[PDB]
């Protein structure tokens, strides 16, 4: 009933730091499959990040090409990501993300983002990736994931302290949040992400971006519905540095994500969903005191 896919880069070899690499599998079959765990093969001393997505269209035809040139030309829903030698990520009983079929998705699109130059003076191939275990049973629970990410943080030079607030307007079907994972580069001291439901904050979650960035499981899982506001906040310092950190896509630039996986009763259920907006930034006046306390590792 099962299979596996294993999405690996045919031995590239990056030539500068940074470097963004892209390819793409096609779904071997058409009809209705669901992913269920994924795997990393993956190391931190020379790969920044992996993104795995779900579209139609991959940008393009070759056996990979530089993501400036784009992901997918259609929606790019994601799936999985991965940084920090986080291990395996393995969905609850039930809940799969739905590809192929009428619907779905019938490519994935990796991205590896390599780090640092030093780790090729060796000029060696590198095969980086993730295996991905699909199924054909179908699950009643499809997983989705819901990113927030900031557009607009400057963390300037040697500031104890920057907060970068993310915040949306929940407008959809009831989504179920079970996990999340959060990402900084080097300034991060703590992400933690909250469902704000008529001034109330309901923790989703609360983590330190250095230790390894794994789908950790929620707590106490709850409902996110109509009404309801998704806010996150990044806390930053620019303690180190000597010009304002800006967002962007190298390891030096900052980054502020909070990755919320999630599901939806099949009928209804939507794949990939975004905030890169402050709707209601006079809303963290009462964000928990837990938010600016760190992460003791
Ligand atoms: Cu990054």
């Amino acid at each position: 009933s099962d299979f596996a896919l294993d999405i690996r880069m045919p031995g590239v070899t990056p030539k500068e730091s940074d470097t963004y690499f892209c390819m793409s599998m096609r779904l071997p079959v058409d009809e209705e499959a669901f992913v269920i765990d994924f795997k990393p093969r993956a190391s931190m001393d020379t790969v920044h990040a992996m993104l795995l997505f779900g579209c139609n269209m991959p940008s393009s035809t070759g056996s990979y090409w530089f993501c400036d040139e784009g992901t997918c030309t259609d929606k790019a829903n994601i799936l999985y990501a991965w940084a920090r030698n986080a291990p395996p990520t393995r969905l609850p009983k039930g809940v799969g993300f739905r590809v192929g079929g009428e619907t779905g998705s019938k490519y994935f699109v990796l991205q590896v983002h390599y780090g640092d130059i030093s780790a090729f003076r060796d000029n060696h191939k590198d095969c980086s990736g993730v295996s991905v275990h699909l199924t054909r049973v179908p699950q009643p629970l499809i997983a989705g994931m819901y990113l927030m990410m900031s557009v607009d943080t400057v963390i300037p030079p040697g500031e104890k302290v920057v907060n970068a607030d993310i915040s949306c307007q929940y407008k959809m079907y009831p989504m179920h949040v079970f996990a999340y994972r959060v990402h900084t580069h080097h300034l991060g001291k703590v992400v933690s992400g909250y469902r704000v439901r008529n001034g109330q904050w309901t923790l989703i979650g609360r983590q330190n971006p250095q230790l390894p960035q794994a789908f950790y499981p929620v707590e106490h899982p709850v409902d996110v519905t109509f009404g309801d506001i998704l806010a996150a906040r990044c806390v930053f310092t620019g303690e180190g540095r000597t010009e304002a950190t800006h967002i962007g896509g190298t390891s030096s630039d900052e980054m502020c994500n909070l990755y919320i996986m999630y599901y939806m009763e099949a009928k209804y259920a939507l794949s990939f969903m975004t905030c890169t907006k402050n709707v209601a930034p006079d809303m963290f006046r009462t964000i928990p005191a837990e938010a600016n306390i760190p992460i003791p590792v």
